């Protein structure tokens, strides 16, 4: 199952997006993660893509990074997975 | 048209799990340094390039001290990820 977000995400570019656009990244993930540097959705596929999309190592980042639970980061994953299915 | 057929085919299509001397500017001797430091596909550069912000200055040093990269190396690998994301992302 998935929700709007991901379909939303994953059914276009990403452009400019925010990160909070991403599919599990909610206000108060987003904020962490802007706070750190990662404050447009591309940024975090930047980091998708030197992981060599490898799951479990961003979802770890992903955690280490903004705290995100096991679905939030399951939830990021998957729509990157997506995205790239369609557009990379 | 001021640019690689290199850029060109580069820019004009999604990368997908092209290998990294696909890019411009990538010839053999730089792609296969990349390759050995794990850039082995034209995506993880990609990464790197958004992981920077899309930065130019950040971008082209990264790949000066990834690869030696020299100037114009540097350049067509920027301006051809920079196209392909204005098309593409």
């Amino acid at each position: 199952t998935t929700s709007q977000k991901h379909r939303d995400f994953v059914a276009e570019p990403m452009g400019e997006k925010p990160v909070g656009s991403l599919a599990g990244i909610g206000e108060v993930l987003g904020k962490k993660l802007e706070e750190r540097g990662f404050d447009k959705a591309y940024v975090v596929l930047g980091q998708f893509l030197v992981l060599k999309k490898d799951e479990d190592l961003f979802r770890e980042w992903l955690k280490d990074t903004c705290g995100a639970n096991a679905k939030q980061s399951r939830d990021c994953f998957g729509c990157l997975r997506e995205w790239c299915d369609a557009f990379l």
